[PDB]
């Protein structure tokens, strides 16, 4: 259920592949807009309800742009006829010592199949 | 550089190699939580980081089944990477253990790990 | 119009806040969820002079999960803003920390996203 | 219950609390300077009556960034726990949200940690 095309709240696209191995690999669009995602999920969760955990990291480098941060989400997915994956995530910026207080925002994203 | 075995302040340890490509692979062992042996990680890392000394922006995550256990859980790390001396990943995590509707409220731990290049 | 009233989280917690002309955030909150029952004191602060740009009023408070009733031993902050408009509502982040030992601190805190509207949902 | 009194973080910020007998903290948090320039009201919350079985005493508290002479528009809420003894701590996580509007609602809030202890 977690391959395929999903659409954050805020206009982005989050394209996937499940491997069989638990691996998640595939694209990140936020709006030189496409970066390389890479992550983990739990390929045996449990069916009494629960959901599916899991987690993936774009760095925000690609062949045009380069922020020097990365985005990491923690979530589930939750299957049925409204299914969903839902995050909390890390952005951390490459900073000097002096601004590593302000490295990490913080916020939540919640992926439909369909777009918003 | 990334590349090589670290250690966090609890005593977990993390095998990573950085590639060409901005590519994290290895393999992570925890030393707190429902974990047993070697788990397989993945993330990704600014593989051209910026030259006025800022650091290496990067994150990886690990998803907690194995061969022998399955906690139904995945923790994410985003940190940056300082060179140096002493090289440091400085990290925040977040843990997320699959739940039903109603305990999804309480399914994401939050903490923060440094990892160094030395046992505590 | 204003912070001050009795908001709803989308969980159907109560939270029963006055906005002081110092800054101050005084009321209680009644938990939905969790370890609780009736209702606890909170106390915060927020931005009494917000910018006139179109930005929302910055916002915290905490709860500590003790009253006459239950004790569960933890306490939640609250941080976020106000966003007003034709459904006024509180968008906020928390943080929920639970006292432990040493060996168990990894674990002591719970992360998550609460909104808030005074209209219960 | 040990809280009351002056704290110093790891990055040179005090701050100056009173712990209240029905759970109720009060106070200032200020500059490692001290001037008026860099003191703002606290406000929070602790466990007034904690576990007996060794855990620490949960706690929260409040600062919003504007004082008689600058205003940031923004509020920090740092959520964690005092641990007592020769080295007592204050072990905490923060969020630190700005006032923005909608569309830069995204990066609103940084998250961080701070342990504060008894000495400088
Ligand atoms: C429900 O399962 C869990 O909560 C669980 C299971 C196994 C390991 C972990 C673990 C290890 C580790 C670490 O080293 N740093 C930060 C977080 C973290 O989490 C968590
Ligand atoms: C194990 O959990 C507790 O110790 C506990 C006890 C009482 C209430 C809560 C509670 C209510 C609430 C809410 O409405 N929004 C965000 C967090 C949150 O936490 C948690």
């Amino acid at each position: 259920g977690i391959t395929g095309t999903w659409y954050n709240q805020l206009g982005s696209t989050f394209i996937v592949t499940a491997g069989a191995d638990g691996a998640l690999t595939g694209t990140y669009e936020s709006a030189e807009s496409r970066y390389v995602l890479t992550g983990r999920y739990d390929s045996a969760p449990a069916t009494d309800g629960s959901g599916t955990a899991l987690g993936w990291t774009v760095a925000w480098k690609n062949n045009y742009r380069n922020a020097h941060s990365a985005t990491t989400w923690s979530g589930q997915y939750v299957g049925g006829a409204e299914a969903r994956i839902n995050t909390q995530w890390l952005l951390t910026s490459g900073t000097t010592e002096a601004n590593a207080w302000k490295s990490t925002l913080v916020g939540h994203d919640t992926f439909t199949k369909v777009k918003p």
